[PDB]
């Protein structure tokens, strides 16, 4: 077991997803944590669009990355391209990952769907390579 931080370059209204998906997905295998990289709250939509799936997210962003340690983490996860708006530490674990996918936000159900789909071939590829 290790575990992840799950992020992108700003957390305001951004709905991420990945993080809530690792956990539902692979508990027993990983801990899973997401912050922001600014004073910030994942989108309120987020929670709704998650719970389609049963995932539970409510109040998951409560402190900034920088405020946590990077070595703790095996794997850090930026959703959004690069993680850039973050401190070195955070891009140089092993596993520090460069997703290139879309955020929810600004768009329709159909595309939380379409991110839920992309989201959850993704992190069943990142756990099946971390375990």
């Amino acid at each position: 077991m290790k575990k992840v931080m799950f992020v992108c370059k700003r957390n305001s209204s951004r709905s991420q997803m990945a993080e809530g998906f690792a956990k539902t997905l692979g508990a027993g295998k990983i801990a899973v944590t997401s912050s922001g990289l600014e004073s910030s709250r994942v989108h309120p939509t987020a929670i709704a669009m998650m719970e389609e799936v049963g995932i539970d997210i409510s109040g998951q962003t409560s402190d900034p990355i920088e405020n946590f340690n990077a070595d703790d983490y095996d794997v850090v996860i930026s959703l959004c391209g690069s993680g850039v708006n973050l401190p070195p530490e955070w891009v140089t674990q092993e596993i520090f990952e460069d997703w290139q996918l879309e955020d929810p936000d600004g768009q329709s159900l159909e595309v939380f769907r379409t991110v839920r789909g992309q989201v959850k071939e993704r992190v069943e590829n990142l756990i099946a390579k971390i375990s």
